[PDB]
């Protein structure tokens, strides 16, 4: 609906969509992170980070060397715009960020940071 | 088959099984690693590593820290009783090993070492 998305993350390492379209009719955009499945955090754990595709891998790498204890995300990451916290199945989590934080025509991509989940748990965030 | 498992590494981190048996009536065993799935090595690579349940941790670990140009295994890993290579989309590779390396009543474990894969990609080797 209006200024929020209902995004999923399953047991298959599948986000529900690779497409997030953020209208300019906004100042705040919310991400409704959900996880159907029956797998715990330490197994099929998901998250949601935002950043320039340029920096993506920076997040990923750093995220990786920071453990589950740091939500597979370096403490205070200047590349991380928005970001949720890791979540297991039947769990939930939201994040809000300022639409003004996203500069016109730049590469925006979303993705889980849990080791080797990056790959196919990715997306493009388009500022409409 | 006899001696013999063909295991399956698909795309959604699911090795076909969770248990492999190695009858005592063998000096040597042989494992068939297929790879159903359109996804490249670097993306969703698979292997087959064998060790006590005791070293697993150390092996998933050191492995991870070693890179796709080292099939996420640590050169000459003494903990590793036998391993295949890391296979891309549809690729194939086998391992053949001396069953006499195995001591009954020990907990043996098989698994992939690709970053956050052993989560789901692990199982049981039973010297029957
Ligand atoms: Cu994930
Ligand atoms: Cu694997």
């Amino acid at each position: 609906a209006e200024c929020s998305v209902d995004i999923q993350g399953n047991d298959q390492m599948q986000f529900n969509t690779n497409a997030i379209t953020v209208d300019k009719s906004c100042k705040q955009f919310t991400v409704n992170l959900s996880h159907p499945g029956n797998l715990p955090k330490n197994v099929m754990g998901h998250n949601w980070v935002l950043s320039t595709a340029a920096d993506m891998q920076g997040v990923v790498t750093d995220g990786m060397a920071s453990g589950l204890d740091k939500d597979y995300l370096k403490p205070d990451d200047s590349r991380v715009i928005a970001h949720t916290k890791l979540i297991g199945s039947g769990e939930k989590d939201s994040v809000t960020f300022d639409v003004s934080k996203l500069k016109e025509g730049e590469q925006y991509m979303f993705f889980c940071t849990a080791p080797g989940h990056s790959a196919l748990m990715k997306g493009t965030l388009t500022l409409k």
